């Protein structure tokens, strides 16, 4: 390893990367040293590999072509042993380390790879099937990597706390963007609209069945029999079938993804709010089974919550969806620092006017929302009289009207500009992350009807493998048209 | 077309881009294939070039010197028989065609091109008449762009319903632009001058008939032998002429132009208002002769739509065309997908509330009207007081003040600036679209004075022509200095 | 002429750019073509080469190093004979000529010019004192361009109305700023703050003289032997006359500006405002000394305005004068565009709901002050309630909301901030522009105590002349610092 | 001195930049001729060339290129004697004389300086422990910036008052940045958090004591017996003492620091906050001893103060502290140009109305008030009644409408928005400046705990000194990894 480390082959000969020496003259980029060489971490020479990507243009390269040399290298030692079906101590394929560390060169190397050699094509990935003109017809197997039952690619990059830093950038590639093409228009678009409607009539009824709730007596109430008592009947029971439906896909979320607490705000927010608001529903119902008129309060969170909550339905549609993860991104960062620092000014300001007043229209309930009106313009400068000196109050409101309505909103504004301003076109771009994320959820809760359709499909055998068997994966193919190369 | 394919000279002298091998050959950039091999679609070789153009560098550099060799080949080949003259599938012409089609550079070529070898001066469109200087004297024919009968590249540039992508772009180039201001300033800029007065002295002449309007009775009332009675009559007369003309002009205009339905309010905004205006004042008279008081409610709207409905003739000035564009993009995109989202959390929140208070200022009607209120900051937080729990309903204004005034419409205004931001010289270029919209429409409606007029006119002889008679066509004088030429 | 055209000498050694084919042939770049030839518009031949500059880069090379040898030539044809003291059809000078058309680069050279040569050291213009080590001593003599009597220079560049394109850009160059922040802060700098005190003093005792204003009878009022009296007397006394200078210098600065009418709002804001402030007064006080109570009305405009037109003497400080620049850009652009334009809609609008509603509450005066308060958002959507059709009233309202105060408003915001965004470095360099005007009107108005001064000064001789006799000029001395010259 | 002006070495041995030859030959960049040449002001000629550099890339590498050569010259000609210990006139050595300067490249090169020649390693300051693979691990001494007594490089650029250019971007060189998080998080981050939870404690103490003030009488009040009593006495007793010590270190800051008056609300804006919060605290102390009721007033001051300044604080938490700098920067300068202007718009219109008006709602007092609830919307345009010209009244407040609310306010808002957009990067990293600012005040206070302490640490022996003596010095070591460079 040291004489790995010096890069010098004279020593080796006479005998933070890893510790077998082959790894680290690997990971010193000598490719030559390995090559004579040759002729507790769990990570392989491919998965020391994947690590080693720093992401820049010059690292890829050499990355990318130390790769290369050693698939043409294991495929001369051993061709019937497998070279990427290998896992790392984390159980990863390669592959799948290299999606989950930041890799998003080296992703699409893997995904885009051809030999040039016919000997290196047993391990080539991208096969072209004819070319009429500048028009080729390729073929990307990607066989693994849609449907792996252990672990897939697409499933790796869905499920991304954005510490991976190129996350959304990784899945850009071609056949990532056109097999999610595929299951979207294929099956996942119509279930998804099915989605939309079943939610939105749930919704109404919902909102229905609140608006016309029975007043008189305490809950619960005796069931009439009459056409108006059984609609009311019936629509609570489908409302609250909904609700625990939305507590149980919720709590299976959360189960099978494991979030982080701190990755929990500031990637599933939608879940959260789906999560939050069945959970409304049911302490609503439990209140209402517990002898309280309080229940309607409860009731009334969730269903504000539900219709405010049909945004992320919105985030279905392209045009839409960017919109929404506006609101996202707002609601995520900038309206908590600025809420925490509005609320620093108004606890001071309300503070100040209620020692300054002396009687009981001034309490700080009261002082807080007669002051929080400032901000939308509804306030009343002339607030209360019964208090003394005027010139002291006044200046007080004066400063708080400079500063929390004209410094400090506007600025706030001009933060929120800043924000729209940046993600106009990187939200754009990330909304085909959440039509992703939507696209393997619909596979997700349907483990059924997506197992049999194989949606990826269109199996074609790959031929000679290095072992020399005839072999068969699976495949997908595109039309790519070059003009410029023809 | 298979030898084609390959490039392969051989099998072609043995023996998507059509079926004919010459046509492949072509789309297949070997001019020496074609060269050699010369010497259902409906779409012809200068079709398919066109068809074949992708709008870039390199495309247009081989597509343009395609296009000058098949010129050149065809002009020895046949000199009698035309080659632009004929039409496609379509019934376009190849320029035509590619107008429609979306080849700036193409057209460019087209409009601008010249001869350096002076047997290809058959086929020559720029002509130069002399040069003192720098300053160069050039002519350019355009003999058939402007005014051909069946079709017009003007024309077909004109009614682009923005799905050709470089559609604005096309005419930028000189001779459409120096064409389009002769035509404006030697007749359409006082036609339109006549337009505007005439308009605004209708909505005058409405607006006073409206406003001094008969209520005694219900319609229609007697006409009494009394001067302010004879005006108010001849008014109305006056006003529903000009109704019934705006339907006539724009229902000619549905038919000429046969718009599609996702075209109709994406293209034809200010064509939709002049008729929904037409179309009030029409439902109006038709009331007022039904016996009905109703009609007046009819006839507000057109009033109201009519002088809002002339910002349009601002859409004439420069410097106020630009802002009207504005209103159309904000109309058309986000103060519609915004106010299906603001539709969404009013909604939300007004059901919500209203399921809170139980008892009549809680109808949705009143307490949606009352949450609008809030966002033009006109809003009463003392809202009623008959609800319970005082605590859960001001929650929920504080939650709908925070959402929909400071996050959302905010937020919303930051996504306009980010329209004006990008349109700023945009629109501004987009002004001179309609410009040549207004131009068009004059010779449309004007059928009579507009083909008598010719307006490009300036018939100049071309000369001698590859079939070697004496020919004349129409032309236009231009001016081009160039210092850095000499 | 026509031997020029070609760049012939053989045809003139036989034998738009003016007639003389010396003329023609210089305007056509060919400098060896005039060096051969040598050896009604009133312009020269320099004016002519001014004419012909494009402020182009290789436009400009060609132009300076065709005057270079231009002068040298002449020098070496006449050496006594005048070449820049020459004018043309205007009567100007070939640099002030240029500093009119628009030559940037053009007059930054003649400025800046100096001869290797030293025989074409007779007209070179920039000197060069020592060099201690990287610091060179400069000298520019700058003699005719600061104040000679017929024309100045540093003039022609002030009173430019802005259809000189680079008109600000031009005394960006070294001579002309050092040469201004001289003047200034030698002694423009102290009577401008005079200028400053006097006037705000003036504004002052206007203010206090119009606040405790004689109420009692009609105009005009005995003056009673009292104190208060007597102060109120003599504050109208020196109030209106101070109206009536501020008259008469703007009156004395229209007849020798003689600005035109397009010129005039659009770049005189500051005059037009003294002159209309002024124009009040004495209206005022006619009407003072009428017998009407009416004057107060006219005396209260000046007085608002006059606090407002205090605004100007902000443009001398440098990080207000931006600020200062930005509100008048607004006024003359954006806010009279859009002013129209939500006239348009406030009519609109106005009439329909005055001709909805029937009965006086209603009148067109009082909607559209109603329809007024919306967009300062402090309308009161309950409006009136006498009128019928109650939702086609609403649906008018919430049209007219939607419409100018979300839509129009904001997207008149948005325009604004297009303005502020380009404007930031461009104003901020504008300042200095009105800067110089401040300077030049100071030797303007003080022509007594500014000839006097000589406030470019520092007269040093140019030395032997191309006539060959002892001459002196006026000088300025400059310290030019560059260590990447050694 | 003269020959060095010429680069002269003839001259040179036949014998403002300072007066030594020598100096101005170096300054002159000629080290040919300081290295034959060698072999009042009170700068040396390391200080005279920390003074040339004008932080170019060429006057840098000339300036660094110069510096090497002179400490290997130095060090040949004398190894014992001191280079860089020796002392300006200003006391400051050359470092820190080049830190104050602005000059960040040769601050940077001064740190990160190391010695390929062997003999040249006596001055070497950047030294390599090891090299694995691309890993480096590097040794920066930094032994006498961090915490000489006499002066400190960290503690020149902390006590920075804008005027150097690039004081902000000095300190981004790896050593300060690395050792400033390393003081941070090792104890001073601690120290800061304890110091935070005191001072938000210390609020709420403060108060809950002034929310619950006794008011029966006149102050001071008898302390009763009671336990609500004796709470609010020890409860004042806390907040006095508080408010003395916020008097105590801000005092001691002010005459360590000795601010100059300009500098002091532009750098200083914190400590003043901080200053005067505890000056209103005492005068409320003041006047409730001198049995005065206004103490109160007073103390309202401190209190909302005191909350608003909590601020502060959140210039400790990085999301948070670009958030504080922001309020800074407008408060110092937008919202006080603009605030001035807005006074000027203000003072006139409201003089205009009130000498308008003749009746006493009419009193400039509330008129300015009643003009300022315009500007926030809250402005009731029915204003009085009482006067007169009901129509040159309108106008008056429509002008003050539409120039103050919309064309003022909205053109403010647009040039903060012009603050936001260029600080968005800008104060993002000008809060790690703040960050060193408390980082060194820390050592400042706590200077009985920061000696002992030595966070810089790590002493490692330099070893053969020029004079041969083996000595040690301060260290820090680091890791610094490039695949670019294997
Ligand atoms: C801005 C430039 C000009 C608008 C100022 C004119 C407003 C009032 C002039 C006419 C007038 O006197 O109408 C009187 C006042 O009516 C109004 O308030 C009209 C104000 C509309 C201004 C809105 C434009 C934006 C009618 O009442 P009266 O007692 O009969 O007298
Ligand atoms: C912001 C900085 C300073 C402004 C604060 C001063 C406001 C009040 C001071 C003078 C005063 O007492 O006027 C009293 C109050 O008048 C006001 O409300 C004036 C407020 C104008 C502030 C607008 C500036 C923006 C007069 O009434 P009183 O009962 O005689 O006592």
């Amino acid at each position: 390893h040291i004489a790995i480390e010096r890069r010098n082959m004279t020593l080796v000969t006479l005998l933070y990367f890893g510790e077998l020496p082959l790894s680290l003259a690997a990971c010193t980029n000598q490719l030559a040293i390995v090559k004579f060489l040759l002729q507790s971490v769990g990570n392989t020479v491919l998965h020391a590999l994947v690590e080693v990507a720093d992401n820049t243009v010059d690292n890829t390269k050499f990355v990318t072509s130390m790769y290369n040399e050693i698939l043409i290298l294991g495929a001369k030692l051993h061709p019937t042993l497998k070279l990427e079906e290998i896992t790392n101590r984390k159980g990863l394929t390669p592959l799948a380390l290299a999606a989950s560390s930041g890799k998003i060169g080296v992703l699409a190397y893997i995904l885009q790879r051809e030999i040039h050699e016919p000997e290196c094509r047993h391990l080539s990935r991208k096969f072209t099937e004819w070319a009429y003109g500048p028009v080729h017809s390729s073929l990307y197997d990607l066989s693994c990597i849609d449907t792996c039952e252990k672990n897939s690619v697409l499933e790796v990059i869905a499920y991304s706390s954005s510490e991976t830093p190129n996350r959304h950038d990784m899945l850009l590639v071609e056949p990532l963007n056109r097999l999610l093409q595929d299951k979207w228009d294929r099956f996942v678009k119509r279930i998804f609209y099915f989605n939309f409607f079943v939610y939105c009539l749930y919704m109404i009824i919902f909102t229905a069945a609140a608006y016309y709730r029975p007043v008189e007596g305490l809950p619960p109430y005796k069931l009439k029999n009459t056409v108006g008592d059984y609609f009311r009947v019936t629509g609570e029971i489908l409302s609250v079938s909904g609700g625990v439906y939305f507590f149980f896909r919720g709590i299976q979320y959360f189960l099978q993804r494991r979030p982080s607490l701190k990755s929990l705000f500031v990637d599933s927010y939608s879940e959260i709010l789906f999560f939050v608001q069945s959970l409304f529903m049911l302490v609503s119902v439990v209140l209402y089974f517990s002898q309280r008129k309080e229940y309607v309060a409860s009731m009334v969170f969730s269903l504000a919550m539900g219709w405010t909550n049909m945004l992320y339905y919105t985030r279905g549609f392209q045009q839409m969806g960017i919109y929404a993860v506006m609101i996202e991104k707002m609601i995520l960062r900038d309206l908590c620092r600025f809420m925490f620092v509005y609320l620093v000014f108004l606890f001071g300001f309300s503070t100040a006017v209620v020692t300054l007043i002396e009687d009981s229209y001034n309490s700080l309930y009261s002082t807080c929302l007669e002051l929080f009106k400032f901000t939308i313009g509804m306030g009343d400068l002339e607030f209360t009289e019964n208090y003394d000196f005027k010139a002291v109050f006044i200046i007080l409101l004066l400063a708080y009207v400079i500063l929390t309505y004209i410094l400090l909103l506007n600025m706030l504004i001009a933060l929120m500009g800043e924000t729209v301003n940046k993600i106009a076109q990187e939200s754009k771009n990330i909304w085909k992350l959440q039509r992703a994320i939507t696209i393997l959820d619909t596979e997700k809760s349907f483990l059924k009807c997506m197992r049999k359709a194989f949606r990826s499909g269109k199996l074609l055998q790959v031929g000679f493998t290095p072992d020399g068997k005839d072999d068969y994966r699976w495949c997908f193919r595109v039309d790519e048209v070059n003009w410029t190369t023809w």
